[PDB]
């Protein structure tokens, strides 16, 4: 469920390897 979760911008991801990627989605364009 709600394991990992991308702060600041507040997303909540049931993924480990979808989060870690989104918060590069941030550092990249
Ligand atoms: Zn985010």
């Amino acid at each position: 469920h709600i394991l990992y979760a991308c702060d600041s911008c507040g997303d909540k991801f049931l993924d480990a390897n979808s989060l870690a990627q989104h918060v590069r989605i941030h550092t990249a364009q």
